[PDB]
């Protein structure tokens, strides 16, 4: 999948010199076991603790960082696993070894298990939309959102409460044609402990419509509203704290089609970018709580694609075949974070620009800047098989849980790319 | 002389494990050389620093501490350095002499350098006081004092300002009769910028003639008072604060001669113990300055035999022959601390209870406890030869600078002591 990510720190415990675990399964361990499967990559991030010189060296794999001379300095690097066994790290700088700095990675032979946790699957699956509007002329559209409030797994063995619509993030996709009059039923679950409502792009009036869907905690609120312009918009809770509901999940995206329609695609993916500002660090297991602090100062702890860390890698992948064209809805609810989105392998045909669906979409583009509370729809024919790897090229972010596959089946080598000379 | 003192804690400096070097020549210096001469006892104090397993072992000595496992863990231990030449110090810990824990002993030929400072040598002569009264009529005596505020040495390349009666510390050893009047003539240097005065306890009126004496920069005090019983008194400035004119070196000794003399003894000395409470730790060298907060909470850096460190061991060290009766003078200064009196190999035949003259002295005593601002007579026969040292039994002060050395010349072995069986 994905890579296994190790972070150690050097320092001073149990009365040796030695390699300190950090988050995972090897939060404060010393000299922790790393456990990894056969044929993973796996990442190891070394930081210097107390300021002598480091690095760690795997036994048997040829791999190692580099050295690490003063507190703070780091050095990350990878191999991977692919002999089954046990296999010593351990510090080569002189004395460190002996005076305590070993470990020992465990490769074991079949596949990594399931993430787990106590809490609510809460993430959407990339397919789950409407298709494209069928030949129907404008008419009363009848939508339903439900706010829920909800324990939800944000990583393996890692909770969360997540505010949502309809107990997914991002909410359902909405697609309606131009022209359109929307009948809003938004019923809050009676659980709720907050107001929630809903303010859509695609929306014209005020609040974009949240200030007709103030709804309290078992009430239900209706609106009515005229899609008038055709685009690909955002929509999210409109309570204060904005921010806070929309970190907690209520985004989701409404697709106003142009009248004929939108290019006519294979097949068509829902993808949403948000973040979430938990007061421990990201890898840190167990319950998180929000983390104000970290809100309002622009200091994420996870970056996320459709609500959770592998929601579109391990639990719901984007799967196409070669020769289709493919269409991603991609939207950012954020609520900060500017995502300059990239699908690694492949090129976008057609680039939506700011989400406009009736001026000429850009031709030939690698990645696209899209803000917070907009969204874009991208195209592309898969010419050949691979795994294709969603990101946002912001890349720190990939270890904060940002990355998603596209499956692709096929040969590895073709005439499109293939090992060996021409 | 006494012991050679360096104190090395244990860290992460310069990117290595290593030793510090805490005070004396070594302060802050990273695995420092240790200079010392043949034929001295060195003591090396080690204190565990950052919580790994430590010791230091002497490379041809075969001299160790012991263990130290947790941060604040310590061992002292000593050996005497009998062999000119080089010597490696390294920690016997797997791994942590390769990681950086070795440095230094040098065994240089020859006697230690005398202490040297830029500071006045502010310290009483032991030998310094007058010798016994005639067989006289009670008569008037006129003594005169000055209080001056100098710059003096407190240890080798470290210095305070004291503040004295006559420029040393104890102030002048005064002796007088039963009967007798004294005037006394206080003169108050005019670079002085304190007040000063004197309280007598073997005065009788306001303030032990303080209330008379408080003697502005520049000028003069006199003041005549009646001597009227005989003992042992010590006398102090008492301009406010008192303890702090005290530590600063104002105290002195005052006999009172009972009418027929104190019983006839070879040789007579004067000692005074006192405590200085510097903002930098014991060992520290340079400009010291008085710390209030330790002053007034009782934690002394220094204790002191006649006002130095090496006062009475290097500087001017009691002199004695085999078969003298000897008698010292011990008075507390202070301010604060009771001193254990002892002399090491010797036993006081005589001791005057709480500095009374008219009461029989107690008989063969080992130690004997003076209160700050007490003294007390102690007599003794020397039987035989060998370096006798005045110390103050809370043996923790001898490292604080407390120790005296009474030289008695003559064979090592005779009929007293000697090596080897009956
Ligand atoms: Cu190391
Ligand atoms: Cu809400
Ligand atoms: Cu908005
Ligand atoms: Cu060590
Ligand atoms: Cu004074
Ligand atoms: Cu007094
Ligand atoms: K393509
Ligand atoms: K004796």
């Amino acid at each position: 999948h994905a890579p296994v990510v190790f972070t150690l720190r050097t320092g001073i415990a149990e009365g040796r010199m030695v390699y300190i675990g950090v988050g995972g399964d090897i939060d404060h361990k010393i000299n922790p076991t790393l456990v990894v499967h056969e044929g993973e990559t796996v990442q190891v991030n070394l930081v210097n603790g107390e300021g002598a010189q480091h690095d760690v060296v795997v036994d048997q794999y040829a791999a190692r960082s580099a050295i690490v001379n003063g507190k703070n300095a780091s050095s990350t690097f990878s191999f991977v696993a692919s002999k089954v066994g046990e296999f010593n790290y351990y510090c080569s700088i002189a004395g460190h070894r002996q005076a305590g700095m070993e470990g020992n990675i465990q490769v074991l032979p079949g596949n990594r298990a399931e993430m787990k946790s106590s809490g609510a699957d809460i993430t959407r699956d990339p397919a789950d939309l409407p298709g494209p509007i069928g030949p129907r002329q404008a008419k009363t559209v009848r939508i339903d959102l439900e706010t829920v409030e909800v324990k939800g797994q944000l990583d393996d063995n890692t909770t969360y409460t997540y505010w949502t619509f309809n107990g997914k993030v991002p909410g359902p996709f909405l697609r309606v044609r131009v022209g359109d009059t929307v009948e809003l039923h938004l019923k809050n679950h009676k659980d709720s402990l907050m107001v929630h409502s809903v303010d859509f792009h695609g929306a014209t009036g005020p609040g974009g419509a949240a200030a007709f869907t103030q709804t309290d905690p078992g009430e239900e609120t209706v609106v009515t509203f005229k899609a008038l312009i055709p685009g690909i918009y955002v929509y999210h809770c409109a309570t204060p704290s904005v921010p806070t509901h929309i970190t907690n999940g209520m985004y989701g995206l409404l697709l106003v089609e142009p009248e004929g329609g939108l290019p006519q695609v294979d097949r068509e993916f829902y993808v949403m970018q948000g973040e979430i500002y938990t007061v421990k660090s990201f890898g840190t297991s167990g319950e998180q709580e929000m983390d104000y602090e970290k809100l309002i100062n622009e200091k994420p702890e996870y970056f996320l694609f459709n609500g959770s860390v592998g929601s579109l890698t391990r639990s719901h992948p984007l799967y196409a075949s070669v020769g289709e064209t493919v269409r991603i809805f991609f939207g950012v609810g954020g609520p900060n974070f500017t995502s300059s989105f990239h699908v690694i392998g492949e090129i976008f045909d057609h680039v939506y620009s700011l989400g406009s669906v009736v001026s000429p979409p850009l031709i030939g583009v690698q990645t696209v800047s899209v803000p917070p509370g907009g969204a874009t729809i991208v195209d592309f024919k898969i010419d050949r098989a691979g795994r294709y790897i969603l990101v946002d090229h912001a890349l720190s972010r990939l270890e904060h849980g940002l990355v998603g596959f596209l499956n692709v089946d096929g040969p590895k080598n073709d005439s499109i790319m293939h090992e060996g000379p021409a």
